[PDB]
């Protein structure tokens, strides 16, 4: 019964939009293969829905975070190539081969341990990229000698193969020389070998402000979805980017709250003269965090204050007198220059965009729009 | 039956545990069903591997937010008495009726609405609780002569019954007369009209801090899972509240960095001098926010600092030299006199328990334990 939803709150999610902006990257790097980024399902989106309609739109590649997220892909009919950016436990190397997923190589020793793994029962092609650090300072190969040895490594196995390498920007999205300082690094170790394939260093920051013309492939993610990376990238850059998400509720009823009369947990606001409420039928266990309260949401045109504490399932807004139960409420809204905007959410969470997406739970049904046909996910009824 | 999961970050949960803390409620009101709110999937754990073990050991009636969720239950094999807390859309009547869903009544319009959709395809009883507000101010009746109206109603029609009747304290959890208050006048409406089988209204607080004689049931949550409403709670009880989850990381690899370098996403930590730090296969897509940065987590017995941005699907640790791959990483222990309890992640996080345990993603599995036995559910792969 997957289809359907019991609860009047929801996120739209705009395949069009996702589709638009994937076509921006495609044109900026027209040499290059969009490797698009659909890792913690998709930021929120649902990668499942995400990556099929990105390959009904000419999507060869995607990147997710870990070997689950991969087979997930793979299961729902996803027959791109996948890489796994994160490092696969080196035990479960045989299902990464059967499920024709390609890994991240951190070390020589991982890729060491992960050889002596191979059972032999799954014989098809292992397609390695090799990670490289050249200051971001997570996991992956700093030294040219390293890289070198790891790769003759691969050259003497006939089932490893050398598919790709790539490093990742720190700072892309702020000013300063540390972005052109890793990808002169990036091309001084990689001149150093044979090279593979696929050659990959920006992210979308890296992606909307510069053309590395050495690199044949990029890792756009959160721009994908329609967000700039920060507002340094949107007050630098030309290109319009159309944001995907709604996230809507509807007003349950609303009541009259008299001077004096409390509302919701701890009592934290309580009116001072005849105040009009209304109850809408979210809360913090979908990712509208608790910290939200005293913000504004959009109440069919109205600029409401969110008063009392957020719970768990339930939020109160402070409304004008027309408001009316089945009103539609905008909580984020598809506009960057909105009061509801994904930004202004992430500012009043102090955190990113990224995080403010991250955090919507899979309580929220995702309601998906392709032109005039729309589908529905609802994980709790699969 | 139990899934696989391929990346070595996940929660523990300890059924055991929850069952023991539902005893202790019964053992507290002896003769009180008690009503185990499961909602928002069991407040992270899983509602229906929770619901299934509490049918085990003797729970008969569950309640939960929406809809969806009490039909969740039902497809998975849950036959106990359900009761949705939230106000359900009208049009979505028939559906409760099928799967002998009790449903909330939080007014007089929506009942006559609810009425106005049932079609006569579902025949079989419709089972209602009114709610009742005293003092919380979201939804439900606040007058005694509306109270009398709607059972009124009910009464006319046979297909409808008044199975219940409850409220919801404010402020339970912090001393002040209001509970008393709520309760007092809780009763006072409930004394004017036919009593209904069900009459409730404590929540984990409410049960741990009175006994409330005149009620017949009780509604813990947060307790169930083995962690105190509040601080101010714990101060009072004597009983002992078993915490059940742990979030666990294994650590992917070291990595010493020299002087000058740094770490993660805005170059936020860099080291004075040769620092060894450890890459956790984890991050704010998980729920384990940003915010987190500057935390300390127990890395195989030792405490160690979370140092710079915390990402999506990675965290880094500093950590002594005597850490290796492989090691356990626990980043919300079990125990609640601990410097990873979830009360001391709730402080980081500037939130309350409850959030913490509600942010914890879908891409998490959960290892469920009961006894020896062990068995993981992980969402991406079902
Ligand atoms: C998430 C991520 C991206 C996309 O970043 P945004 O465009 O959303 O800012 C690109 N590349 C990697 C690989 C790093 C590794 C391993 C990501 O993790
Ligand atoms: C969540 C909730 C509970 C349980 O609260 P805790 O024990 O976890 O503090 C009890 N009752 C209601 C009904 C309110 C309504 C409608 C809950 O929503
Ligand atoms: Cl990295
Ligand atoms: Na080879
Ligand atoms: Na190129
Ligand atoms: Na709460
Ligand atoms: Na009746
Ligand atoms: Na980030
Ligand atoms: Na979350």
């Amino acid at each position: 019964f997957s289809d359907k939803y019991y609860r009047s709150a929801y996120m739209n999610v705009d395949l069009n939009a996702v589709a638009s902006n994937f076509k921006v990257f495609s044109t900026l790097h027209p040499n290059k293969t969009v490797m698009a980024v659909v890792k913690a399902n998709a930021y929120g989106l649902g990668s499942v829905k995400v990556a099929r309609h990105l390959m009904e739109n000419g999507a060869t590649f995607f990147a997710v975070a870990t070997l689950d997220e991969a087979i997930e892909l793979r299961m729902h009919g996803i027959t791109a190539k996948i890489l796994v950016l994160g490092v696969l436990p080196a035990k479960d190397i045989d299902k990464a081969i059967q499920h024709r997923v390609a890994l991240t190589v951190p070390s020589k020793q991982w890729l060491k341990e992960a050889i002596k793994n191979i059972s032999g029962e799954q014989e098809k092609k292992l397609w390695l990229h090799i990670k490289l650090d050249t200051g971001m300072g997570r996991l992956g190969i700093k030294d040219t000698n390293t890289y070198q040895e790891v790769i003759e490594i691969i050259q003497q196995y006939e089932q490893l193969v050398f598919e790709g390498v790539f490093t990742h920007f720190a700072c892309a999205d702020e000013p300063g020389d540390m972005t052109t300082e890793q990808y002169q690094r990036f091309k001084d170790m990689v001149n150093e070998a044979i090279k593979p394939e696929y050659i990959h260093c920006q992210n979308s920051a890296g992606s909307l402000l510069m053309d590395c013309q050495f690199c044949n492939a990029i890792r756009p993610g959160i721009s994908l979805y329609g967000y700039y990376p920060s507002e340094y990238v949107q007050q630098k850059v030309k290109v319009h980017l159309k944001p995907s998400v709604q996230l809507i509720a509807n007003v349950v009823q609303t009541k009259t709250l008299q001077a004096g009369e409390s509302v919701s947990y701890g009592a934290t606001y309580t009116a001072t003269d005849p105040t009009t409420i209304a109850l809408l039928p979210i809360g913090y266990a979908d990712g509208y965090l608790r910290i939200m309260q005293g913000s504004f949401v959009n109440v069919n045109g109205h600029q409401c204050e969110v008063i009392g504490r957020v719970c768990m399932d339930q939020t109160i807004v402070k409304v004008p007198d027309q408001v009316k139960a089945g009103d539609s409420v905008i909580l984020i809204d598809n506009h960057r220059e909105s009061p509801q905007s994904v930004e202004v959410v992430a500012e009043k969470q102090h955190t990113i965009n990224y995080e403010v997406l991250c955090n919507l739970s899979r309580r929220l049904p995702r309601i998906y729009h392709d032109g005039d046909q729309r589908f529905v996910t609802n994980e709790l009824l699969k």
